[PDB]
């Protein structure tokens, strides 16, 4: 009977698996150690109460026109869904880095919405029983790689095509019964970006209730983001700023009774643990303060500059940012 903002205040605050399932052309691609029920556990015992598991499918999928998604794959996912949902927490399974076969042009269109039915019927089969603590997001940051509008919310003929990406993902989740008929699903703007176009030009799939606005804001970007950007957060204006985008997002989408995750968000470590804690903390409590739960992207890099984005250390099991951490979960 629950509804999906009721289901945004449940999921309280997450942790991506990141540069995981979403490596390729396997899971210890990208240098993170294979993943165990111990590496969760240590997240359910922070406070944390989602995890987002993203999947990069592209290198496990078949030739047209089955498809045909791995078995063994399918069977590893499944395995790491199961270590967040038998900790009792949220999980999110999605579709990560997938744009070199979903691309929102008019001219790709029908053979990416052919392949997304095929890739997501087989994913919503196989995951079909799950109850609703498993969260379904249909596409990650789906744009056009290398066009000018990339990180500035596309264009109208690509925010038009991913209405109907999450679209034919909605129903071809919903076509596989059982639990998948009722259960809570993310959908992304362009790129999932908070650009006001991006926004404006969503449409909900079928206007689903049970539909989840996916959003990304690492914010702001020159401290979160840039490596070259200042390693200083704090303060009237930076509050301000901060507090004036997520007001966006609450007066476009949860005002509305739409309800939004901010499915990634996070900082790098440039040796400024206490600025980054100033920034999870404001952003984590005036988001909840707007119905808006946030996730923390980790990568697994917690060295200093471009890209680390990890808080655990995976390997011997340590949060390594102890303060942020207690910031994001408190
Ligand atoms: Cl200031």
């Amino acid at each position: 009977d629950m509804t999906s903002q009721q289901i945004v205040n449940d999921m309280k605050v997450g942790w991506n698996l990141g540069n995981t399932l979403d490596a390729s052309p396997d899971e210890t691609g990208w240098g993170n150690p294979k993943t165990t029920k111990a590496m969760i556990d240590k997240i359910k015992e922070a406070g944390f109460n989602t995890v987002r598991i993203p999947v990069s499918w592209s290198s496990h999928i078949g030739a047209g026109p089955s498809y045909t998604i791995d078995q063994a794959w399918l069977n590893r996912v499944q395995e790491v869904v199961n270590y967040v949902i038998q900790d009792h927490m949220y999980a999110i399974l999605n579709t990560h880095h997938d744009t070199s076969w979903i691309i929102p042009t008019y001219n790709k269109e029908a053979a990416s919405t052919d392949e997304l039915t095929k890739v997501w019927g087989q994913i919503a089969n196989r995951f079909k029983d799950y109850d609703s603590h498993l969260i379904f997001q249909t596409l990650n940051e789906p744009r056009i790689v290398g066009s000018p509008e990339e990180w500035n919310g596309g264009t109208a003929e690509s925010r038009d095509v991913i209405n109907k990406f999450n679209l034919t993902a909605v129903n071809t989740i919903r076509s596989t019964g059982s639990n998948n008929s009722s259960r809570f699903i993310m959908v992304p703007t362009y790129a999932a970006s908070t650009a006001t176009a991006a926004m404006n030009d969503l449409v909900i799939p079928n206007n689903d209730k049970r539909v989840i606005v996916s959003l990304h804001m690492y914010a702001p970007y020159s401290f979160a983001m840039d490596p070259k950007g200042t390693s200083h957060w704090g303060g009237e204006a930076d509050k301000d700023a901060l507090d004036g985008q997520l007001n966006a997002i609450y007066n476009k989408f949860v005002k509305n009774g739409q309800p939004v995750v901010i499915g990634q968000f996070g900082s790098i470590n440039k040796n400024n643990e206490s600025s980054r804690a100033s920034l999870a903390k404001f952003y984590v409590s005036d988001a909840r303060k707007k119905g808006i739960t946030t996730v923390w992207w980790d990568n697994g890099k917690s060295a200093v500059g471009d890209d680390n984005y990890g808080i655990l250390d995976r390997n011997n099991l340590t949060w390594v940012f102890p303060k942020l951490v207690r910031t994001i979960v408190n």
